DNA sequence: TCTAGGGTCCTAGGACCC
DNA sequence: GGGTCCTAGGACCCT
């Protein structure tokens, strides 16, 4: 009862679409990101700015200290939207069991799939392949027994590769793999986990449940099952999206109310718009607003509301920044609606 | 160098319900 | 005391 699990990954996504449209970029280092006048960050790079130490959610003001020749682009998301329909199309040529979980990757389970003589990694080298033809952007892969596997395998011979990892290999391969690599293990909880001499999954394996589940709760049953190669998450494919939100980091921090009010005037407009696409009568479970200060702690406050109101969040806002401002400055406003069950 | 914007999921206290 | 809803915060994911 062994299932085969793919990971589908774009290369340097938001990047190589820019370089495919705009040949020019190829060579030369180049990020998705805000100026550093906006107080941006890198959402991506590519490899010539990678090589210089660029990475995603490094500040724009960091990046271009280590690549002063760093090319700035805004983003054109419409393009990223159409690039990531397409894939998920081709994927749908070999399997309805989809998972998407972001635009440019996906989980597949092909295990009742009969596509490449039932060969996962064939699957995954013809889906690179043709996805590399019809939109000329490179695809990297991983195939595995379960799902995280699957992603951490398609990370190890990332760009324009793929990595398979069989039911054999994967004790040798846990042994010591870092517990970091485990998506939802991040930066704290590795901290937590290396202050206990926990580093990899070796390290856990020697670890009792008990004790686990005491200090971590939950999280503790998920290091425990990951470090022993246990994942029996299913490949969904009927996941529907939850909140909308809106938000906008101003280039100076704004310390009064109509300053705010005026950041609220043009977010709002962009949240209904949003919203409308998906939800044309506007009917939502809950809507709020978001705050956050120039310590960077920031507030959230959000309430039961039967339909998108602008007047209503201006008011909530209002309050909110009477309320826990305490004199700082604010250099984030955000709006934000949670949807319906169905 | 100085910290985005799009999201999902988990926790937790009091309210409310029984 | 036990479910469940309401709400706020925070870790984490993607680019
Ligand atoms: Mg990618
Ligand atoms: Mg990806």
């Amino acid at each position: 009862g062994s299932r085969k699990i793919i990971h589908v990954d774009m290369d340097c996504f938001f990047a190589a679409v820019e370089m495919r449209d705009n040949p020019a970029l190829r060579d030369i280092p180049i990020a998705i990101g805000g100026s550093r006048e906006r107080r941006g960050v890198i959402s991506t790079a590519n490899y010539p700015a990678r090589k210089f130490g660029v990475r995603s959610a490094m500040p724009t003001g960091m990046a271009l200290k280590l690549c002063p020749h760093l090319t700035l682009l805004p983003g054109r998301f419409d393009a990223y939207k159409e690039a990531s329909n397409h894939i998920r199309e081709i994927f749908s040529r070999y399997t309805s069991r989809i998972e998407p979980l972001s635009l440019d990757e996906a989980y597949l389970d092909v295990t009742d799939s009969v596509h490449c003589h039932g060969s996962a990694t064939l699957i995954a080298q013809e889906i690179r392949q043709t996805i590399f033809n019809e939109l000329q952007l490179t695809a990297s892969a991983g195939v595995a027994p379960v799902k995280f596997l699957a992603k951490i395998a398609s990370d190890m011979n990332k760009p324009n590769g793929q990595f398979v990892i069989t039911p054999a290999e994967v004790p040798a391969f846990l042994q010591t793999l870092p517990l970091a690599k485990i998506p939802g293990v991040g930066k704290v909880s590795a901290a937590k986990l290396e202050a206990m001499g926990l580093r990899t999954c070796g390290d856990v394996q020697k670890c009792d449940l008990v004790m686990l589940l005491k200090r971590f709760g939950k999280f503790g049953r998920i290091l425990w099952e990951r470090s022993q190669g246990i994942d029996e998450r299913d490949v969904n494919s009927e996941r529907l999206r939850k909140s909308v939100g809106v938000e906008r980091t101003m280039a100076e921090d704004i310390h009064h109310w109509s300053e705010c009010e005026a950041i609220i005037e043009r977010l709002y407009p962009e949240l209904e718009r949003r919203l409308a696409k998906v939800k044309p009568d506007l009917l939502i479970a809950r809507q709020g607003v978001k705050l956050k200060f120039d310590d960077f702690q920031q507030t959230t406050q959000e309430h039961v509301w039967p339909r998108l109101n602008k007047a209503d969040l201006i008011a909530t806002a209002r309050k909110t920044w009477d309320e826990r401002r305490g004199g700082r400055g604010v250099r984030l406003v955000g709006l934000h609606v949670t949807l319906l069950d169905p």
